[PDB]
């Protein structure tokens, strides 16, 4: 069936949208190339449409069957809970969209009466009513970019009511939160942090006589999923032990809003139908990995790759297996591109068969390696730095609910871009207006947080290592492309941050206390007559557990 049906009606926004950089003090000391900084806008979601809007094709064999039964006796190990109306509204974020029905995110978290009534309505109504399609929004997401050699068109979210969000709290949230974990073990990649990441892909490609691997992108992962895929995924949830009235508000949360429904815009005209993936709901990140892992687990055997590994994250995955050749790993990977295309993934960019690690890139990161103190060679996560430092340079000339910079700070501590720059940059700015205190939302795994500045010391050696505050001589890959970048987005060169770090670390030990921490441990890299950074106090005593468990992207989901 088709992935869209347009009525005609225009994906409008429900305000006024900015998509330009603003020219600004601070901003420009980040990057002075502020032309090639821009946010999506409503405005290009007609060509998004299009790129998603087409008829899946999809043909299931019996190697799909195989591996979806065997999905499903792991999935049948696991019982999930119920959540109660205030466990899954303590869930909902602050920034959420409001409800349409005279209530918000301030109201649903306060428990507040208005609130929970009408969440305790629609539960009532998803367990009388199997059958009708439950209403949605779509809105062109909004967010920043550079330019390239022309510019990415607005992504489009599609996300129910505020009640119907709550509602899916309690009878998924406990679903989606375990039973990845237990159906694809080792594979999930949203049980690692970035360090264990790099860990298990490093272990995966030595674990081989002689390695293979490749990313798969498969174009618009959504709009590819089928009504089929939905309920396929269905089934596996169903296969936990669950409350009835759970096993029910599944049931029905399937056929009135997985599957597809009505698309209405801001204004509150009928946009179109949907028949394939929302984006903007909890079941998304899950079901995602479910699907693709299904597919690309039996694509690998249709193909006859040799012993495959997966790491899925969403939509995102990558392959590492044994190579049998080069030319029968190119015939290989096709016979794979084609298996998927035939479970309705078809590819966008064909794969390349990888026999560098260094070289493979999913989740937009890859493994590369530097030294640390003592000189042994250490392997962290990294990525380009184009997109973290436009957005940057963005969230600095404006403010903004999420704040990508700090939580890219976390996820890249040990990067030689995030503590040169970024690290720099903010601290440097915090210290001015005089914020170090105040606290500060972002996102890991698409899970909002609240983390303090000046606790970032602890954060990074508990998931990083101290290594992570002295790399250095990283591979001549990453150099070059760090550097190509900051010319690019026209960013200040290495001594020019050096210098500004310098600075920033003094008026940081000056402070002393947490500040001096900071500046101890974060700054090392810029001073010469360096220090002993020792095991930091406060690190072996954070409850980081919960940051990666499971993913919650489109999600709505903010852990207090
Ligand atoms: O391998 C290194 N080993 C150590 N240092 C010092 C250093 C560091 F260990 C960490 C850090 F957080 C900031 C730093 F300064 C480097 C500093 C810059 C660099 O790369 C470049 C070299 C010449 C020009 C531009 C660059 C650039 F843009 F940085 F990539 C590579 C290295
Ligand atoms: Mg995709
Ligand atoms: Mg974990």
């Amino acid at each position: 069936s088709m992935s869209y049906t347009w009525t005609g009606a225009l994906i409008t926004p429900c305000a006024a949208e900015e998509s330009k950089l603003p020219i600004n003090p601070l901003s420009n000391s980040l990057l002075r190339h502020h032309n090639m900084v821009y946010a999506t806008t409503s405005r290009s979601a007609s060509l998004r449409q299009k790129k998603v809007t087409f008829d899946r094709l999809q043909v299931l064999d019996d190697h799909y069957r195989d591996v979806l039964k065997e999905m499903k006796a792991k999935a049948s190990t696991v019982k999930a809970k119920l959540l109660s109306i205030e466990e899954a509204c303590k869930l909902t974020p602050p920034h959420s969209a409001k409800s349409k029905f005279g209530y918000g995110a301030k109201d649903v978290r306060n428990l507040s009466s208005r609130a929970v009534n009408h969440i305790r309505s629609v539960w009532e109504d998803l367990l009388e009513d199997t059958e009708t399609p439950i209403d949605t929004t779509i809105m062109a997401k909004s967010e920043v970019f550079c330019v390239q050699p022309g510019r990415k068109p607005a992504r489009l979210i599609v996300f129910p009511d505020l009640g119907v969000r709550v509602c899916e709290k309690m009878a998924l949230y406990d679903v989606v939160s375990t039973l990845p974990q237990a159906v694809m073990g080792s594979s999930y990649g949203f049980q690692y942090s970035p360090k264990q990441r790099v860990e298990f892909l490093v272990n995966t490609w030595k674990s081989k006589k002689c390695p293979m691997g490749f990313s798969y992108d498969t174009r618009c992962f959504d709009s590819t999923v089928t009504e089929s895929d939905i309920r396929v995924e269905e089934s596996i949830y169903q296969c936990c032990d669950l409350a009835p009235e759970a096993r029910q508000a599944i049931r029905s949360l399937t056929e009135r809003l997985y599957i597809g429904g009505p698309l209405t815009n801001s204004k509150g005209q009928n946009c179109g139908y949907r028949r394939c993936r929302a984006s903007g709901v909890l079941t998304t990140s899950c079901g995602n990995t479910l699907t693709c892992y299904l597919k690309a687990t039996a694509a690998c055997r249709a193909a006859k790759l040799q012993d495959c590994t997966m790491l899925v994250n969403g939509d995102d995955l990558v392959v590492i297996c044994e190579s049998a050749g080069t030319q029968e790993d190119a015939a290989a990977l096709r016979a794979f591109t084609e298996a998927m295309t035939r479970y309705s993934a078809p590819p966008g960019d064909p794969p390349q068969p990888e026999y560098d690690l260094e070289l493979i890139t999913s989740c937009s990161s890859n493994v590369s390696v530097a030294h640390d103190a003592s000189g042994k060679r250490v392997y962290y996560l990294t990525r380009d730095p184009t997109t973290p430092l436009a957005r940057a340079a963005w969230e600095t000339a404006r403010h903004t609910p999420i704040n990508s910079w700090l939580g890219n700070i976390i996820m890249y501590a040990p990067t030689l871009w995030a503590r040169m720059i970024l690290m720099t940059h903010f601290f440097s700015i915090l210290l001015a207006q005089e914020q170090l205190e105040k606290a500060l939302d972002c996102q890991i795994y698409g899970a909002c947080y609240s983390i303090e500045p000046l606790d970032l010391p602890q954060i990074i050696e508990r998931l990083h290592g101290l290594s992570a505050f002295t790399l250095h001589s990283y591979s001549p890959g990453e150099i070059n492309r760090v550097a190509s970048c900051l010319r690019k987005l026209g960013v200040p060169p290495l001594r020019t941050w050096r210098h500004r770090a310098r600075s920033v670390r003094a008026k940081l030990l000056s402070q002393g206390g947490r500040a001096a921490t900071c500046g101890r441990y974060l700054f090392n890299w810029a001073v010469r007559t360096k220090l002993k950074l020792t095991p930091i106090p406060a690190a072996s005593q954070l409850d980081l557990s919960g940051w990666f468990v499971a993913g919650y992207s489109g999600g709505d989901i903010y852990h207090s």
